[PDB]
Protein backbone atom coordinates (compact mmCIF):
# COMPACT_ATOMS: atom_id res chain seq x y z
CA UNK A 1 0.00 0.00 0.00
CA UNK A 2 1.60 3.32 -1.39
CA UNK A 3 0.15 6.80 -0.68
CA UNK A 4 0.28 8.68 -4.32
CA UNK A 5 -0.85 12.39 -2.77
CA UNK A 6 -1.51 13.29 -6.69
CA UNK A 7 -4.14 11.13 -7.03
CA UNK A 8 -5.96 12.92 -4.15
CA UNK A 9 -8.70 15.75 -3.95
CA UNK A 10 -5.72 18.78 -4.03
CA UNK A 11 -7.85 20.36 -1.25
CA UNK A 12 -6.99 17.34 0.95
CA UNK A 13 -3.33 16.76 0.51
CA UNK A 14 -2.12 18.70 3.38
CA UNK A 15 -4.42 16.45 5.88
CA UNK A 16 -2.94 13.19 4.64
CA UNK A 17 0.37 13.97 7.42
CA UNK A 18 -2.64 14.28 10.03
CA UNK A 19 -3.96 11.11 9.12
CA UNK A 20 -1.46 9.08 8.88
CA UNK A 21 0.35 7.39 11.72
CA UNK A 22 4.33 6.38 11.57
CA UNK A 23 4.34 2.47 11.60
CA UNK A 24 7.20 3.48 14.02
CA UNK A 25 4.16 5.37 16.34
CA UNK A 26 2.10 2.04 16.42
CA UNK A 27 2.79 -0.91 18.53
CA UNK A 28 -0.10 -3.74 18.10
CA UNK A 29 -0.62 -6.32 19.59
CA UNK A 30 -1.89 -9.30 17.84
CA UNK A 31 -1.47 -12.18 20.22
CA UNK A 32 -5.15 -11.43 20.97
CA UNK A 33 -8.26 -10.54 18.62
CA UNK A 34 -10.22 -8.31 21.48
CA UNK A 35 -13.02 -7.77 18.62
CA UNK A 36 -14.18 -9.09 15.20
CA UNK A 37 -15.86 -7.66 12.70
CA UNK A 38 -16.63 -9.11 8.88
CA UNK A 39 -14.34 -7.35 7.04
CA UNK A 40 -10.96 -8.56 9.83
CA UNK A 41 -10.15 -8.61 13.60
CA UNK A 42 -9.56 -5.99 15.94
CA UNK A 43 -6.49 -5.73 18.51
CA UNK A 44 -4.98 -3.91 21.46
CA UNK A 45 -2.44 -1.47 20.35
CA UNK A 46 -0.25 1.34 21.84
CA UNK A 47 -0.21 5.12 20.21
CA UNK A 48 0.84 5.96 25.96
CA UNK A 49 -2.35 5.71 23.62
CA UNK A 50 -4.33 2.83 24.50
CA UNK A 51 -6.26 2.07 21.62
CA UNK A 52 -8.03 -0.44 19.43
CA UNK A 53 -6.18 -1.48 16.23
CA UNK A 54 -8.59 -3.00 13.46
CA UNK A 55 -7.82 -5.12 10.71
CA UNK A 56 -9.25 -5.17 7.23
CA UNK A 57 -7.73 -8.31 5.76
CA UNK A 58 -10.85 -10.26 6.21
CA UNK A 59 -11.88 -8.12 2.55
CA UNK A 60 -10.15 -9.38 -0.83
CA UNK A 61 -9.75 -5.72 -1.74
CA UNK A 62 -9.67 -2.50 0.13
CA UNK A 63 -10.68 -0.72 -3.21
CA UNK A 64 -9.24 2.59 -4.72
CA UNK A 65 -6.77 3.39 -2.00
CA UNK A 66 -7.33 7.33 -2.80
CA UNK A 67 -10.94 7.02 -1.65
CA UNK A 68 -9.84 5.32 1.85
CA UNK A 69 -7.57 8.12 2.13
CA UNK A 70 -10.73 10.73 1.75
CA UNK A 71 -12.90 8.42 3.60
CA UNK A 72 -10.26 8.59 6.22
CA UNK A 73 -9.57 11.89 6.25
CA UNK A 74 -13.16 13.36 6.02
CA UNK A 75 -13.76 10.74 9.16
CA UNK A 76 -10.81 12.16 11.47
CA UNK A 77 -12.12 15.78 10.88
CA UNK A 78 -15.12 14.93 12.75
CA UNK A 79 -15.01 14.92 16.91
CA UNK A 80 -17.32 15.18 19.59
CA UNK A 81 -17.52 13.84 22.45
CA UNK A 82 -20.61 11.19 21.37
CA UNK A 83 -18.81 10.27 18.42
CA UNK A 84 -16.33 7.70 18.33
CA UNK A 85 -13.36 9.23 16.60
CA UNK A 86 -10.24 8.20 14.21
CA UNK A 87 -7.03 8.40 15.54
CA UNK A 88 -5.73 7.54 11.88
CA UNK A 89 -4.52 5.00 9.87
CA UNK A 90 -1.34 3.00 9.85
CA UNK A 91 0.44 1.60 7.07
CA UNK A 92 1.85 -1.99 6.93
CA UNK A 93 4.50 -3.81 4.39
CA UNK A 94 2.16 -6.87 4.34
CA UNK A 95 -1.62 -6.36 3.97
CA UNK A 96 -4.00 -3.74 4.33
CA UNK A 97 -4.06 -0.62 6.59
CA UNK A 98 -4.98 -0.77 9.80
CA UNK A 99 -7.67 1.44 11.49
CA UNK A 100 -6.41 2.92 14.71
CA UNK A 101 -9.24 3.86 16.91
CA UNK A 102 -9.63 4.66 20.61
CA UNK A 103 -10.08 2.09 22.98
CA UNK A 104 -13.45 1.73 24.45
CA UNK A 105 -12.57 -0.41 27.50
CA UNK A 106 -16.63 -0.95 27.69
CA UNK A 107 -17.62 -2.26 24.48
CA UNK A 108 -20.52 -1.58 22.65
CA UNK A 109 -24.38 -0.39 24.36
CA UNK A 110 -25.76 -3.40 23.71
CA UNK A 111 -23.78 -5.85 25.51
CA UNK A 112 -23.76 -3.76 28.20
CA UNK A 113 -26.90 -3.03 28.45
CA UNK A 114 -26.98 -6.84 28.59
CA UNK A 115 -24.22 -7.84 31.14
CA UNK A 116 -25.23 -8.95 34.85
CA UNK A 117 -22.11 -7.13 36.20
CA UNK A 118 -23.67 -3.58 35.23
CA UNK A 119 -27.38 -2.45 36.74
CA UNK A 120 -27.64 1.03 35.11
CA UNK A 121 -30.62 2.77 36.36
CA UNK A 122 -33.61 4.51 34.35
CA UNK A 123 -32.09 7.49 34.39
CA UNK A 124 -28.45 6.35 33.45
CA UNK A 125 -30.34 4.37 29.84
CA UNK A 126 -31.90 7.36 29.58
CA UNK A 127 -28.94 9.32 29.48
CA UNK A 128 -27.09 6.68 27.26
CA UNK A 129 -30.23 7.42 24.58
CA UNK A 130 -29.46 11.30 25.07
CA UNK A 131 -25.69 10.47 24.36
CA UNK A 132 -26.27 8.99 21.15
CA UNK A 133 -28.84 11.68 20.13
CA UNK A 134 -26.01 14.49 20.82
CA UNK A 135 -23.64 12.69 18.70
CA UNK A 136 -26.65 12.28 16.02
CA UNK A 137 -27.22 15.48 16.12
CA UNK A 138 -23.61 16.39 15.41
CA UNK A 139 -23.57 13.82 12.71
CA UNK A 140 -26.55 15.10 11.17
CA UNK A 141 -25.22 18.68 11.13
CA UNK A 142 -22.17 17.36 8.77
CA UNK A 143 -24.77 16.54 6.52
CA UNK A 144 -23.86 12.54 7.34
CA UNK A 145 -26.37 9.60 7.60
CA UNK A 146 -25.02 6.94 9.64
CA UNK A 147 -27.44 4.20 7.90
CA UNK A 148 -26.84 1.71 10.85
CA UNK A 149 -27.74 3.69 14.23
CA UNK A 150 -28.48 0.57 16.77
CA UNK A 151 -27.16 -0.04 20.69
CA UNK A 152 -24.56 -2.43 18.88
CA UNK A 153 -22.89 0.06 17.08
CA UNK A 154 -22.32 2.91 20.01
CA UNK A 155 -19.39 1.98 22.22
CA UNK A 156 -18.72 3.32 25.80
CA UNK A 157 -15.44 4.57 26.96
CA UNK A 158 -13.80 4.08 30.23
CA UNK A 159 -15.91 6.96 32.24
CA UNK A 160 -19.26 5.46 30.41
CA UNK A 161 -19.04 8.33 27.69
CA UNK A 162 -21.06 6.87 24.86
CA UNK A 163 -20.14 7.58 21.34
CA UNK A 164 -22.13 6.86 18.12
CA UNK A 165 -19.35 4.20 16.02
CA UNK A 166 -19.44 2.21 13.17
CA UNK A 167 -18.89 4.51 10.75
CA UNK A 168 -17.12 5.42 7.84
CA UNK A 169 -13.62 3.49 8.06
CA UNK A 170 -14.96 1.33 11.54
CA UNK A 171 -18.49 0.82 9.27
CA UNK A 172 -18.80 -3.29 9.58
CA UNK A 173 -21.15 -5.88 10.64
CA UNK A 174 -20.34 -6.54 14.40
CA UNK A 175 -23.18 -8.86 14.75
CA UNK A 176 -24.60 -10.85 11.61
CA UNK A 177 -27.90 -11.86 13.14
CA UNK A 178 -29.53 -8.88 12.35
CA UNK A 179 -28.57 -8.12 8.75
CA UNK A 180 -30.82 -9.98 6.02
CA UNK A 181 -29.43 -9.83 1.93
CA UNK A 182 -32.17 -8.52 -0.29
CA UNK A 183 -33.48 -10.80 -3.25
CA UNK A 184 -32.79 -8.21 -6.11
CA UNK A 185 -29.64 -5.47 -4.89
CA UNK A 186 -28.38 -8.67 -2.47
CA UNK A 187 -27.74 -5.97 0.15
CA UNK A 188 -26.74 -7.27 3.63
CA UNK A 189 -29.47 -5.11 5.62
CA UNK A 190 -30.38 -4.26 9.57
CA UNK A 191 -34.17 -4.77 8.20
CA UNK A 192 -35.37 -4.64 12.17
CA UNK A 193 -33.72 -0.80 12.57
CA UNK A 194 -34.73 0.37 8.95
CA UNK A 195 -37.70 2.73 7.98
CA UNK A 196 -40.28 1.57 6.15
CA UNK A 197 -39.37 3.96 3.54
CA UNK A 198 -36.28 2.25 3.53
CA UNK A 199 -37.00 -0.99 3.48
CA UNK A 200 -39.41 -0.18 -0.29
CA UNK A 201 -36.50 2.25 -1.66
CA UNK A 202 -33.41 1.21 0.25
CA UNK A 203 -32.81 5.20 0.88
CA UNK A 204 -31.68 6.37 3.71
CA UNK A 205 -31.61 9.58 4.94
CA UNK A 206 -31.06 11.25 8.35
CA UNK A 207 -34.82 11.25 8.92
CA UNK A 208 -34.44 7.12 8.64
CA UNK A 209 -31.31 7.58 11.51
CA UNK A 210 -34.35 8.74 13.65
CA UNK A 211 -36.34 6.05 13.05
CA UNK A 212 -33.29 3.78 13.93
CA UNK A 213 -32.54 5.82 16.96
CA UNK A 214 -36.08 5.53 18.26
CA UNK A 215 -35.69 1.68 18.06
CA UNK A 216 -32.40 2.17 19.59
CA UNK A 217 -34.41 4.03 22.51
CA UNK A 218 -36.56 0.43 22.93
CA UNK A 219 -33.55 -1.47 23.39
CA UNK A 220 -32.15 0.81 26.39
CA UNK A 221 -35.35 0.45 27.76
CA UNK A 222 -35.77 -3.58 27.20
CA UNK A 223 -31.97 -3.42 28.63
CA UNK A 224 -31.00 -4.94 24.67
CA UNK A 225 -33.98 -7.20 23.97
CA UNK A 226 -34.17 -8.15 20.07
CA UNK A 227 -36.91 -6.08 18.39
CA UNK A 228 -39.60 -7.97 16.82
CA UNK A 229 -38.32 -11.48 17.61
CA UNK A 230 -41.29 -12.96 16.68
CA UNK A 231 -41.02 -11.68 12.90
CA UNK A 232 -38.82 -13.13 10.24
CA UNK A 233 -36.59 -10.62 7.93
CA UNK A 234 -38.30 -8.85 5.52
CA UNK A 235 -41.55 -9.87 6.70
CA UNK A 236 -41.53 -6.98 9.12
CA UNK A 237 -42.68 -4.44 6.57
CA UNK A 238 -46.10 -6.17 6.49
CA UNK A 239 -45.98 -6.42 10.30
CA UNK A 240 -45.60 -2.59 10.23
CA UNK A 241 -48.20 -2.05 8.05
CA UNK A 242 -50.84 -3.85 9.87
CA UNK A 243 -50.76 -1.02 12.26
CA UNK A 244 -47.79 -2.26 14.52
CA UNK A 245 -45.15 -0.54 16.63
CA UNK A 246 -42.97 -2.23 19.44
CA UNK A 247 -44.79 -2.13 23.01
CA UNK A 248 -43.46 -0.04 25.37
CA UNK A 249 -41.00 -1.03 27.51
CA UNK A 250 -42.26 -1.86 31.49
CA UNK A 251 -39.64 0.53 32.79
CA UNK A 252 -39.98 3.25 29.74
CA UNK A 253 -41.85 6.30 30.53
CA UNK A 254 -45.01 7.26 28.84
CA UNK A 255 -43.20 10.46 27.18
CA UNK A 256 -39.95 8.71 26.21
CA UNK A 257 -42.70 6.06 24.43
CA UNK A 258 -44.14 9.13 23.05
CA UNK A 259 -40.73 9.98 21.69
CA UNK A 260 -40.07 6.52 20.12
CA UNK A 261 -43.76 6.95 18.51
CA UNK A 262 -42.68 10.36 16.73
CA UNK A 263 -39.40 8.72 15.77
CA UNK A 264 -41.55 6.13 13.86
CA UNK A 265 -43.77 8.19 12.15
CA UNK A 266 -45.04 7.05 8.63
CA UNK A 267 -44.06 10.41 7.32
CA UNK A 268 -40.23 10.96 7.40
CA UNK A 269 -40.74 14.93 7.28
CA UNK A 270 -42.87 14.54 10.22
CA UNK A 271 -40.43 12.60 12.71
CA UNK A 272 -38.22 14.62 14.94
CA UNK A 273 -35.12 16.25 14.23
CA UNK A 274 -31.96 15.11 16.49
CA UNK A 275 -31.86 18.81 17.50
CA UNK A 276 -35.03 18.20 18.79
CA UNK A 277 -35.04 14.52 20.72
CA UNK A 278 -31.93 15.85 22.38
CA UNK A 279 -34.27 18.68 23.87
CA UNK A 280 -37.30 16.45 24.62
CA UNK A 281 -35.19 13.42 25.87
CA UNK A 282 -32.97 16.08 28.05
CA UNK A 283 -35.97 17.55 30.28
CA UNK A 284 -37.06 13.76 30.71
CA UNK A 285 -33.95 12.70 31.89
CA UNK A 286 -34.02 15.81 34.45
CA UNK A 287 -37.36 14.67 35.83
CA UNK A 288 -35.29 11.52 37.11
CA UNK A 289 -33.01 10.85 40.38
C1 LIG B 1 -13.30 -5.12 22.94
O1 LIG B 1 -12.44 -3.97 23.06
C2 LIG B 1 -12.62 -3.00 22.11
C3 LIG B 1 -12.32 -1.70 22.49
N1 LIG B 1 -12.44 -0.69 21.65
C4 LIG B 1 -12.88 -0.88 20.39
C5 LIG B 1 -13.01 0.22 19.56
C6 LIG B 1 -13.46 0.04 18.25
C7 LIG B 1 -13.79 -1.24 17.79
C8 LIG B 1 -14.29 -1.39 16.34
C9 LIG B 1 -13.33 -0.69 15.35
F1 LIG B 1 -14.47 -2.68 16.07
C10 LIG B 1 -15.65 -0.72 16.25
N2 LIG B 1 -15.94 0.48 15.78
N3 LIG B 1 -17.17 0.69 15.88
C11 LIG B 1 -17.79 -0.37 16.42
C12 LIG B 1 -19.10 -0.65 16.76
F2 LIG B 1 -20.06 0.27 16.51
C13 LIG B 1 -19.43 -1.87 17.33
C14 LIG B 1 -18.45 -2.82 17.60
C15 LIG B 1 -18.78 -4.07 18.10
C16 LIG B 1 -19.97 -4.59 18.43
C17 LIG B 1 -19.75 -5.86 18.77
C18 LIG B 1 -20.79 -6.85 19.26
N4 LIG B 1 -18.47 -6.18 18.64
O2 LIG B 1 -17.82 -5.03 18.20
C19 LIG B 1 -17.12 -2.56 17.25
N5 LIG B 1 -16.81 -1.32 16.69
C20 LIG B 1 -13.67 -2.34 18.63
C21 LIG B 1 -13.22 -2.16 19.94
C22 LIG B 1 -13.08 -3.25 20.81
Amino acid sequence: VHIDLSALNPELVQAVQHVVIGPSSLIVHFNEVIGRGHFGCVYHGTLKIHCAVKSLNRITDIGEVSQFLTEGIIMKDFSHPNVLSLLGICLRSEGSPLVVLPYMKHGDLRNFIRNETHNPTVKDLIGFGLQVAKGMKYLASKKFVHRDLAARNCMLDEKFTVKVADFGLARDMYDKEYYSVHNKTGAKLPVKWMALESLQTQKFTTKSDVWSFGVLLWELMTRGAPPYPDVNTFDITVYLLQGRRLLQPEYCPDPLYEVMLKCWHPKAEMRPSFSELVSRISAIFSTFI
